[PDB]
């Protein structure tokens, strides 16, 4: 009943893979070894450098439900990224704030994790520059995740969990507006932009196949300094659990 939250990184001299896990230490020896055959083989590369490392959790975990997933086809990346600034518009994000955001994506597409983005000033409200923020303790059971794939005609991949987990533990936050993502991983083109009103919402372009910049930034309108959130988003343990209505 004691849960462990197991991180992994893993990069070459350039990122390569990360993946984050909140689980009981009897799943400890599975687990290890799934984070690390998920290092040596991404699309990226084989790795000259990963990390792994576990701890036990002391803060009492919260389960939550998955934000609502809406699918948005869309025929080519620059279509799906109209969209996406629709779409963080739609959910509060002043255009003015988005386009200065979007000015940055190109610079941040070296930063190792996610960049909070403060609506107050226009810019980036994180001090970590090429780490970036870290979110973690979040995780996703694999057998309740299928079934929320099955009943939402949603494809049963881990990466598609991963980034729901994520996205669902971060919208949760109070002073999080939302969040704009897609992938650095180059055969992988679809994105999502999410947040509170309009849930999940996948794009299934974003990018062009074969490049390696992505994305994932959070705005963020906070009365708190960054440091405190920066503190919630890695410390507050969630476990997705769907239950359909
Ligand atoms: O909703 C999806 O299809 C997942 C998109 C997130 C991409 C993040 C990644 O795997 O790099």
């Amino acid at each position: 009943e004691t849960f462990y939250s197991v991180r992994m990184r893993a990069s070459m001299n350039k990122h390569i893979s990360g993946g984050e896990r909140l689980i009981p230490f009897h799943e400890m020896k599975h687990t290890v070894n799934a984070l690390l055959e998920k290092g040596l083989s991404h699309s990226r590369g084989k790795p000259d450098f990963m990390q792994i490392q576990f701890e036990e959790v002391h803060e009492s975990i919260k389960t939550i439900q998955p934000l609502p997933v809406h699918t948005n086809e869309v025929s080519c990346p620059e279509e799906g990224q109209k969209l996406a600034r629709l779409l963080l518009e739609k959910e509060g994000v002043s255009r003015d704030v988005i386009e200065k955001a979007y000015e940055q994506i190109p610079e941040w597409s070296d930063v190792r994790g996610a960049v909070l983005f403060d609506i107050h000033t226009g810019k980036r409200m994180d001090q970590t520059k090429e780490k970036g923020v870290r979110v973690s303790r979040m995780d996703w059971p694999d057998a309740n995740f299928e079934k929320w794939a099955l009943h939402s005609h949603v494809p049963a991949h881990s990466r598609i969990k991963e980034a729901l987990a994520l996205a669902s533990k971060v919208s949760r936050h109070p002073a999080v507006v939302a969040e704009l993502c897609w992938s650095d991983d180059p055969d992988y083109i679809t994105g999502y932009v999410a947040g509170k009103k309009m849930g999940y919402q996948r794009i299934t372009a974003m990018k062009e196949y074969g490049t390696e910049e992505g994305c994932r930034v959070f705005f963020i309108d906070g009365s708190n300094d960054v440091n405190t959130y920066i503190h919630d988003l890695e410390k507050q343990p969630i476990l997705i659990e769907w239950e359909e209505d």
